[PDB]
């Protein structure tokens, strides 16, 4: 497995200011200020309830996630520009002491599998994770949807780069980020490679 293992959240950038505002990323049940989501199942391991209760990540940039919002198949209809990819890795939050579950794809698939050791990255399908083609089979889609979940809420401090898709919105990030001089500044990098 790739070490340190990089994990990516996506937002808009709509949600930035609530993110810094509060220190952290809230999962779903903890219910985050959020300014837009680009949405269109229990967690067998420890601490368990159920995967809105984690704060979740993919293990690629470039998803199956960002090519539904890049499509319009979410109900979110302004398209992959203003999507930040936020990035940190397994290995920082194992350091940090924070609980955290991660699957080999979607945790409502009734084969997923859970674990909670880095050691299980191993068990992950790196290949489906890492295909720039993934169109076919069915399966590679399914795969490359391996999460890795921090149970209840994520701080700020463990993002270690935002990638952004152009200049305009590399931009923008700088200007909310200025607005929280205490909130840890983070590189911004234009990466058009995890944009489709
Ligand atoms: N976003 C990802 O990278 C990702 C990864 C893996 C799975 N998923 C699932 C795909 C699906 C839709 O994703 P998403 O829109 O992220 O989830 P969601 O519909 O649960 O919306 C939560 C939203 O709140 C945002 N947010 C969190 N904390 C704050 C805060 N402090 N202030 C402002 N906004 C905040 C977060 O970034 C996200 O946009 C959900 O079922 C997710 O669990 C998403």
């Amino acid at each position: 497995y790739p070490e340190p293992t990089p994990i990516y959240h996506i937002t808009h950038i709509d949600n930035l200011k609530g993110i810094l505002r509060m220190g952290k990323l809230l999962a779903h049940n903890q219910s985050p200020p959020k300014q837009r989501s680009i949405a269109y199942a229990k967690v067998p391991q420890p601490p368990g309830g159920v995967l809105h209760d984690y704060v979740p990540f993919y293990f690629c940039p470039r998803s199956p996630m960002l090519y539904a919002i890049y499509s319009g198949a979410t109900e979110y209809q302004g398209g992959q520009e203003p999507i930040l990819h936020l990035v940190s890795s397994a290995q920082a939050v194992h350091k940090a002491g924070l609980p955290f579950v991660f699957t080999d794809r979607h945790g409502v698939l009734s084969h997923a599998r859970f674990f909670r050791q880095l050691e299980e990255l191993a068990q992950l399908d790196w290949e489906a994770i890492q295909a720039s083609y993934w169109a076919d089979p069915p399966e590679l889609r399914e795969k490359k949807q391996a999460a890795f979940l921090v149970y209840k809420a994520f701080p700020w401090a463990l993002i270690e780069e935002i990638a952004v898709y152009s200049q305009r919105v590399g931009e923008e990030v700088l200007k909310i980020l200025k607005q929280f001089p205490e909130a840890r500044r983070p590189r911004v990098c234009i990466r058009k490679d995890w944009y489709y």
